[PDB]
């Protein structure tokens, strides 16, 4: 679920 945490920024 980190894929998004890295995509957002």
């Amino acid at each position: 679920t980190v894929y998004v945490y890295s995509r957002v920024k």
